[PDB]
RNA sequence: UACUACCCUUGUGUUAUGAACCCUCUAACCCGCACCACUAAUCGUGGUGGGAGACAGUGUCAGAUGGGCAGUUUGACUGGG
């Protein structure tokens, strides 16, 4: 019961602090970036939508391809891996995620590109961030 | 299908804001209401009560009405016209 409220929903987590306390709020557990964007995710010029591999066709079926494409809801939100995977490898995944994220962007985006980001797991509360 | 969150339509609430509208207040404005003083003054200015009251009045802008008023128009040909 508790794993919801040890987060500190006010506070946004580096990058480190997030994927650390992704390890403590489980009580196994696929860890998950989420993004809620300032797109139209119900225009096909705007569908992101995309796949890659986590390091931490075997290259791409075997080596853990995890595929993102944002929904109508204007939230993409992707694995990178099981809480038991070390946490700067957990970093470098989310490094691999938000540069590929960042780099495909909608060139008609506005002033903001992420209205909201945060981490979960498959029992991980949300634990929101400031891109860094 | 459990459960985690990213959440999305729909409609309930708290709070902050913006408008419209009704009532309530009085402190602006007003009283060809009373009393006091200036003061011998049915003026006026103040003061004290009372009444109305953010209306009215006044200013600006706009719409309707407007011979009440004003300025003007109201052809030529043509066996007169
Ligand atoms: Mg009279
Ligand atoms: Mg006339
Ligand atoms: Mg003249
Ligand atoms: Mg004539
Ligand atoms: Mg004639």
């Amino acid at each position: 019961q508790e794993a919801l409220k040890k987060v500190d929903a006010t506070k946004a987590y580096s990058v480190e602090e997030a994927v650390a306390l992704a390890k403590d709020t489980n009580i196994d557990a696929t860890v998950e970036v989420a993004y809620k964007l300032n797109v139209d995710p119900k225009k096909a010029d705007q569908q992101i939508r995309g796949a890659v591999v986590l390091p931490n066709a075997v290259e791409e079926v075997k080596a853990g391809k995890v595929t993102y494409r944002v929904d109508k809801a204007g939230n993409i939100h992707v694995p990178i891996g099981k809480v038991s995977f070390d946490n700067e490898k957990l970093v470098e995944n989310f490094n691999t995620i938000n540069d590929v994220l960042l780099k495909a962007k909608p060139s008609t985006a506005k002033g903001q590109y992420i209205k909201n980001i945060s981490v979960t797991t498959t029992f991980g509360p949300g634990i929101h961030v400031d891109q860094a």
